[PDB]
């Protein structure tokens, strides 16, 4: 109840027409929404957006927490590959964060609908790991360590634009522990590189169209297998490359394993080497 306005972002409260509620994150809820005049050079037009905000009975932490993820977003910058703020409501009322809307779900659900008997050519899937790799040096480049990178928390728009979210965060509702590097998961040390690992595995949820790590796999017993050395198996049909790509990402050596400045070099060349006409097969499909 002490929030400055900032211009740059304010959006007048009436201008947002809220609307059906897109779920709820953990320290709030967001709801879709339609923002007039946000162009500011067409506001007669109408722009659909994503709005979050906090629950009635909201903490004031969490209000802490709220204001806190909006003006890292503002710090950290635009890029095509991750959830741009848009906007803010920040006075005379509840505090609301606009930002982009994705009305394709998740990475992980996008691909689960699409697996056979829309499809998604072999391309498909290799451009857009392309695209979570570009999201993620951005935000790598601008010193941000995200900490809990998977397809669950990789938004894709009516374009099938790839868009990471919740990067501007800190602090197991979706179990988490199958993303996190080793040295992360035993000593929790996060950065750019335990990053990438997580990556490697959210290549493997891509080329198995939505899968789940470890399949079968018991959490307790998941510790000491990583520590033995041992890694998940190619997925079926993916590539020699890319299977060599994301056991690089898991290199027991952190500082062994590639970069996403590499991995974007890389994927950028194999996503001009692929077929636009491969599409895949999935007689058993994983979860
Ligand atoms: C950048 O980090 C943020 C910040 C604030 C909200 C989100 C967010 O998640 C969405 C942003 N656009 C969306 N379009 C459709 C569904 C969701 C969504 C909303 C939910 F509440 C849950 C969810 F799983 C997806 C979002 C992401």
């Amino acid at each position: 109840y002490e929030l400055p306005e900032d211009p740059r972002w304010e959006l007048p409260r009436d201008r947002l027409v809220l609307g059906k509620p897109l779920g709820e994150g953990a320290f709030g809820q967001v709801v879709l929404a339609e923002a007039i005049g946000l162009d500011k050079d067409k506001p007669n037009r109408v722009t659909k957006v994503a709005v979050k905000m906090l629950k009635s009975d909201a903490t004031e932490k969490d209000l802490s927490d709220l204001i806190s993820e909006m003006e890292m977003m503002k710090m950290i910058g635009k890029h095509k590959n991750i959830i741009n703020l848009l906007g803010a409501c920040t006075q005379d009322g509840p505090l609301y964060v606009i930002v982009e809307y994705a009305s394709k779900g998740n990475l992980r659900e996008y691909l689960q609908a699409r697996r056979p008997p829309e499809q998604l050519s072999s391309k498909d899937l290799v451009s857009c790991a392309y695209q979570v790799a570009r999201g993620m040096e951005y935000l790598a480049s601008k010193k941000c360590i995200h900490r809990d990178l998977a397809a669950r928390n990789v938004l894709v728009t009516e374009d099938n634009v790839m868009k990471i979210a919740d990067f501007g965060l800190a602090r197991n509702g979706r179990l988490p522990v199958k993303w996190m590097a080793p040295e992360a998961l035993f000593d929790r040390i996060y950065t750019h590189q335990s990053d990438v690992w997580s990556f490697g595995v959210l290549l493997w949820e891509i080329f198995t169209l939505g899968g789940s790590p470890y399949p079968g796999v018991p959490v307790e017993e998941l510790f000491k297998l990583l520590k033995e050395g041992h890694r998940m198996d190619k997925p079926s049909n993916c590539t020699n490359e890319l299977y060599m790509m994301m056991r690089d990402c898991w290199h027991a050596v952190p500082s062994q394993r590639p970069t996403f400045k590499q991995l974007v070099e890389d994927l950028d060349r194999i996503v001009a080497l692929t077929s636009n006409q491969e599409y895949l097969d999935l007689s058993m499909p994983l979860d």
